[PDB]
């Protein structure tokens, strides 16, 4: 630290660290970029891959979403026990990107004729993450071992704007209906998910939810 | 013991087959048909109902990505620091997103698409070019001096955008010879020439 986020005024894919930070404890400055400022190219230009999230930790920059998950991850002690669990945080990480760029691809491009076949093809993406609640001390803690991992946060963001596109998407699966009550009452995220910074954002950009 | 469970592509495979082979590390590969893929009992008994599937001993992997990390973690291929961990991390997102363009241009756009993403490759590859430009001049790996998982990668993600595009390097010096570099590693020499690389497609369509 000091950490500071550099995005869009939107949740979107800054939503899972933002939690992260929130929940162990740690302050952190949101540096807020408009469209009007992104088109004049400046920041854009100077960016590595031409997009956002950008992450200052101290002297450290960073760029990729995930990258910034598994930094934190790493910095912080939340990815496993040992090496084996860490390839199991990193599995259920990917699974969750997987399903997140379905969603903003769905978001961005479709949301009209997209929706309903996006909403049939729901449990099926869910069911998963599902089943690996059900392989780990019976869905009663975390996804991967007996702590909380960066894979936890972007698993709970995921499960909370699907909830919000497709409400009661989550009612035939008790393990992961269960798991996100549980990890929003833990107090610290608790009291983020509760604060104007999170409750006063959009999830996406263009309007859609 | 490594398994490679997948499609008879080099695909997303390509790059951690790079890997265990540059390592000296032995492995199988376990061949799913398309025929028996459509059977329907391997996508229904695997974790997101999709290939490759990675067998370490006891331990059943999915995701490509996530393959390519544990290798990375188990044989120290993740830079010297948590901070070049990072940086690691950081090039292999960016391959990935690359990645993920060319597979969607392969399968769903190619022949209408082709045009536009062979424009906008230049400005697409030229942040790797970059990073190169930033470490030891370009003359060791993209990130740190030692290889990591992300080199991998990045190596794969260059070859298959030379097909795609001959010439796309040309601007390029430091991938350019960083691409000729990492291809004359002995290991990696031998098992890019070997029958089991080169006699596969590079992806399951056709196109390329
Ligand atoms: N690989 C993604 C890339 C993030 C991304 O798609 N950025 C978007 C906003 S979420 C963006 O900067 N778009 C503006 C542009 O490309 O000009 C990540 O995980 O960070
Ligand atoms: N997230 C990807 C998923 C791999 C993927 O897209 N698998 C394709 C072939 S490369 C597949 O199994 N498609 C068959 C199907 O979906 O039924 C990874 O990194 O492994
Ligand atoms: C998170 C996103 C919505 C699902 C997203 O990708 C995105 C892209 C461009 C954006 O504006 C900059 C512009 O003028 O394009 C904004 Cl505000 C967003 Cl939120
Ligand atoms: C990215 C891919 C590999 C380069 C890919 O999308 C893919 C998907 C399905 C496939 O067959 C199974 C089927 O019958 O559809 C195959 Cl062989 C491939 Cl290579
Ligand atoms: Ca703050
Ligand atoms: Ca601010
Ligand atoms: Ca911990
Ligand atoms: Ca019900
Ligand atoms: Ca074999
Ligand atoms: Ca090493």
């Amino acid at each position: 630290p000091p950490y500071t986020v550099v995005y869009f005024p939107v949740r979107g894919r800054c939503a899972a660290l933002r939690m992260l930070l929130a929940d162990q404890g740690q302050s952190w400055k949101e540096e807020v970029v408009t469209v009007e400022t992104w088109q004049e190219g400046s920041l854009k230009a100077s960016s590595l891959y031409g997009q956002l999230p950008k992450f200052q930790d101290g002297d450290l920059t960073l760029y990729q979403s995930n990258t910034i998950l598994r930094h934190l991850g790493r910095t912080l002690g939340l990815y496993g026990k040992d090496q084996q669990e860490a390839a199991l945080v990193d599995m259920v990480n990917d699974g969750v990107e997987d399903l997140r760029c379905k969603y903003i691809s769905l978001i961005v491009t479709n949301y009209e004729a997209g929706k309903d076949d996006y909403v049939k093809a729901l449990p099926g993406q869910l069911k998963p993450f599902e089943t690996l609640l059900s392989q780990n001390q019976g869905g009663k803690t975390f996804i991967v071992g007996d702590q909380i991992s960066f894979a936890d946060y972007n698993l709970l963001d995921l499960l909370l704007i699907h909830e919000v596109l497709a409400p009661g998407c989550l009612d035939a699966f008790p393990l992961l209906s269960a798991y996100v009550g549980r990890l929003s009452a833990r107090p610290k995220l608790k009291a983020f998910l509760a604060s104007p910074e999170y409750v006063n954002l959009p999830i996406n950009g263009n309007g859609k939810q």
